[PDB]
């Protein structure tokens, strides 16, 4: 309630700035950090063979590929010799990592006095992941409002998305199936997930609107230690089951935009081996047209849910709520399970 | 190749890294292009206090709403004198455009009321006109096109394709211009602007992955034309009975090409029109081999000046090469001086 100001192209000009200037400094923030994951592993390099010279060690050859925190994998080659001195060489190449455990693969190819012994070292993964997921359509036709993904990157970390958005059918696909494409990507850098949830919320900014673009729902089941980084971005409920528990998690935070100021909040839960994540977006979790909580409902339907297959307990929560209708489908469904357990190796 | 590469996820993941700080690193140089224009707008408004101080009427209060060089407007108060002249020296520190007067006398008693506003000056005025029409003649197009004018300076014209298919390409036709009408809209330099919409479209390392697009530059300071063509789509100037074709190399939006962008600059005068249209118009005609010169001796037949007339009278005569058929999204924008 003020002037007039009719002269307000310009007004508009320098906050469109602010909006591109805005976007700008997340961008920054991200070169400066996977800049400083390209500095970290480039010192561990460094570090690294130092160590070998001064360890009573052979350098006969050697040809490091690539050297993640996730995805350690170095080669090297040293005299046949004997004994267990190809993994008591490890470790020492256990603690210049400082954080990942070793293993070996030793592979020693010369039946002959002359040494030529190959040996390949690769990082560890624990708690073996399986996957499983059902899908609807509203009108059940073709392509659904919800898009979900689920992708492992490496060995260290399990990805799982799902983002909703509008209800039109054709309106809201390509504008949800394109954040997940883009979330993707982003995630696939390598990047801490508290910052790359920021990088897409400011990309995804758009016409300064009230939910403008797709909400989402991110999972993320690191396998160095059975830990989960719960983000909501989409403010959809997700669950989790420990045998006969149902344990709900939620966050406060608005859609994917510039609906929120001071970003996004995480979430971190622990669980262990034979535990389900379960995930579903709003057509699912306020399917039934006839029921009042929710949240009691979602629990008592997985404590009859005997079974540890993630696949179909998917389809057994699915096809649940489309039996409190008759047949009926109001809204497009998704839901996505994941199961942890160990490899046993 | 070489290898099998077995872990290729760490080498298609730094792949990936480098192709986000590509866009970051435009990102980044955008950021200091237009800090260089707030710089220049601050270092500017700094040698006008100055200016405004060294005369016998003082600045009292002088208000600068806003100053970029295509929307000038500024406000003082001075004393009731008598027989503007201090706008000839305000427009030479500028050192461009020019500056009119605006100065109304409220109060005519022998007060010193008096209030004055001055405003930049636009030529060659610009007329519009487009006409539209979706593949299988229904209500989906897979091609959007949009003209905005951006204040006083120059008038923009963009035309995006895509896909054939109308769902498929609607949306990623109507976003390009929708996040092109906000780039263009922050006022930053043409060829840089360009380079910010191709980066942060590159998705997936697919070839002709995004849309397509063709952006007309139209200066009404000088009437000079900004021809950026993101796809190899031809537009054409028709001046009188004379038909100049404008065409670029380049490939389609995404990170399809290295080295960017080139950027083409043309001179008209008063009385042209600018036509441009999507590759469902110019190769429109199927019965044809030069699709140039088809299109060159349809214009000469145009026998009106009217934008709007323009293109409507040239997309329906496309259709009667055919039997009524739309073998695809078909799009054209005329613009007059």
């Amino acid at each position: 309630a003020h002037l007039t100001l009719k002269k307000k192209v310009q007004d508009s000009r320098r906050l469109v700035a602010e909006q591109l200037l805005g976007v700008s400094e997340v961008m920054a923030d991200f070169s400066r950090e996977i800049k400083r994951e390209r500095e970290q592993h480039f010192l561990q390099e460094e570090q690294i063979i130092e160590a070998l010279q001064h360890f009573g060690i052979e350098i006969q050859h050697v040809e490091i590929y690539s050297l993640e925190q996730g995805n350690i994998d170095i080669e090297m080659t040293i005299p046949f010799s004997g004994h267990g001195e190809s993994e008591k060489i490890i470790a020492p190449m256990l603690s210049d990592i400082l954080e990942e455990q070793i293993l070996v693969k030793a592979e020693q190819h010369s039946p002959h006095p002359n040494g030529y012994s190959h040996v390949a070292f690769g990082s560890t993964k624990s708690y073996r992941v399986s996957t499983g997921a059902a899908h609807a359509a509203k009108g059940g036709g073709l392509v659904s409002g919800d898009s979900y993904s689920m992708m492992e990157l490496g060995a260290r970390k399990y990805a799982a998305a799902i983002s909703d958005g509008m209800g039109n059918g054709a309106r809201a696909h390509f504008e949800s199936n394109e954040t997940i494409k883009l979330l993707e990507k982003i995630l696939e850098s390598g990047i801490d997930e508290k910052i790359a949830i920021k990088t897409i919320n400011s990309i995804l900014s758009l016409r300064t609107t009230d939910e403008i673009y797709s909400t989402l729902d991110l999972s993320i089941i690191d396998l160095q230690d059975a830990s989960c980084k719960f983000l909501k971005v989409g403010s959809t409920p997700s669950f989790i089951k420990r045998g006969d528990q149902v344990m709900k998690v939620q966050a406060s935070n608005l859609p994917i935009g510039i609906i929120n100021e001071f970003d996004v909040e995480v979430v971190s839960e622990q669980l262990k081996a034979g535990d389900l994540l379960i995930m579903m977006s709003d057509g699912i979790f306020e399917g039934p047209k006839h029921v009042e909580n929710h949240d009691l409902w979602m629990k008592r339907k997985m404590k009859g849910l005997k079974t540890n297959d993630p696949q179909e307990i998917a389809d057994l929560l699915m096809e649940e709520v489309i039996r409190t209708r008759s047949g009926q489908i109001e809204d497009d469904m998704t839901v996505v399970v994941v199961r942890i357990d160990h490899n046993t190796p």
